[PDB]
């Protein structure tokens, strides 16, 4: 039995450009995360409560997949890399504005996931794309999701009235097309 | 076993100008009540029922506030002064300028007991800084809702239907950030 | 009334140096997070399964603490500044002597919550000295636990018998000397 | 309609290469079962109860899953072919030598997988590819699960008190890092 790179017994070797391509995924996921604070503390300090309370639920599930991936390498017998985080994004002229950027965040991050999918065919390391499988799944719904949101928004046309509607949904958990 | 001013027995002396700050805080809390009573009515008569419940209900707090600063003057063996107590400010020209003039009765109020803590640390008088510091951290607290009650009004920017809409939050008990 | 930094009705201006020394403190906040991650992926890569369980909650405590100071920024209606996050320490030649760096990890948290507490007094700051009181208490807590886990791995001398009877304490939630 | 080797009404023709891979990993899972009992019986000899206990369990587990392959054939209209099956494996000199050939055998395991898998891929059949998606997932965790317990006994460095200790773990089915 071979150990591979972590010290752990190792089933199959994973090519080293998947491997760096998943320590720079977990950043993303974790840039993610620090994005959704941010954005959930400007909600809050414009007292849209509802908001604030979706994008703090948000940063701690973009956390949760961040930590997801960490026990996929651990699994794989890799060494994790964590890395340094940027500062997020934290000015928005809008509303509107920021959720544009929080559906940019969502959409790239899905592209992150794409980015490590093509390599791990590239490779045929079929256990990387089945273990991606579910979270691009679970992309789509985050889309649809952000998609339903930011229209949402920008069907208000910056009314301050249909604002605290949809804060309102929020705040009751209404937060997807259902 | 010295007795205090107030008959009881004496656990340690209170200098007067602390005990005469902490009968003028009393006089401060009581006026926070008559105030959100007025605010209360001023409310009601313009049919914002959710805002006259909350303004009610906060002048039944503030009164709590008052009769548990007279019941440390009990424990202290300190007398109590009860004040004429001044009439409110009683009219508005719009809800949002009365809930600016909320947001500065609590924080005056907050300013208030700050006063009296610093008299009690130049007298080395850590019991009345140890009752003072959950009255702070309930400060705190009600200065974070009255910004929120505020800014959320602020943000209607008089539009009559968002002010439902928020009058609406209010009966429902959503008077916070949460 | 006056707004604040963040655009918020403001109670009582903050003194910039202590604004940046909570901004700051968030960031070690936040670092020890990621740095308690770090130490449970370690563990992970040893078998150390319990010590992995524990130092996942840990993260994730931490950061919960990170934005319980981003909400009292808010509340005092001051601008948060999300910093850019050192990547943590990732390697340790034993248990042992992870176990130290988490006890060093957790004391110079409270050394900077110690830090921003000092400069509140000397700004006559006491709603953040009353914010922070909660916290400290919960870090003599927290000091006490981290001696505790430090104190019993070194008592095990190496031993990896000890180690693994040490391990499924933790990961049955006997954590600290009750 | 045509009907399919098996007799059965045919959806679609299956490549007989793959169709033999198919009915080779068949085997691959049923050689694991015997292997596993075998394994549970060394442990039993040796008086390690939770490992004989663990062990038992995975025999009857990779013989459901060698039934849910000829359940597979079945729905392809394939023909099963249950073939002559090898004496396992029966002798190791140490605990911690049986685990590595029971991980061996799990990573082995998945690379039968792969290699249907690939070839599945080579001829576009999509439902085969789909049905062996959950299985490798399911590998994932069993590679993890046995890296764990062949750490942790490597990790013991043959000491019987540290063993016993692992033994008395998988007994009360503390049997992966959680
Ligand atoms: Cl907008
Ligand atoms: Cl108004
Ligand atoms: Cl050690
Ligand atoms: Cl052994
Ligand atoms: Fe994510
Ligand atoms: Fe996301
Ligand atoms: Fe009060
Ligand atoms: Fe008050
Ligand atoms: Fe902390
Ligand atoms: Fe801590
Ligand atoms: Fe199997
Ligand atoms: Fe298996
Ligand atoms: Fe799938």
């Amino acid at each position: 039995v071979a150990q591979g790179p972590n010290g752990r017994a190792l089933a199959e070797s994973m090519n080293p450009d998947l491997l760096s391509a998943i320590q720079q995924h977990i950043s993303i996921e974790r840039y993610a995360s620090v994005t959704y604070l941010a954005m959930s503390i400007w909600c809050a300090e414009r007292e849209l409560a509802g908001f604030y309370q979706f994008f703090d639920g948000e940063a701690k599930d973009e956390q949760s997949h961040a930590v997801h991936f960490t026990q996929y390498l651990i699994a794989r017998s890799q060494s994790n890399d964590l890395q340094t985080l940027d500062a997020p994004r934290q000015n928005w002229d809008s509303l509107a504005s920021l959720m544009a950027t929080a559906f940019q965040m969502e959409a790239d991050t899905t592209s992150s996931i794409q980015s490590v999918y093509a390599l791990a065919e590239r490779n045929s390391d079929t256990r990387t794309t089945v273990f991606l499988d579910p979270l691009i799944d679970a992309q789509i719904q985050s889309e649809d999701q952000f998609a339903y949101l930011l229209g949402r928004v920008k069907f208000a046309n910056g009314d301050p009235t249909a604002l605290l509607v949809i804060d309102n949904e929020l705040r009751a958990g209404q937060t997807q097309r259902g």
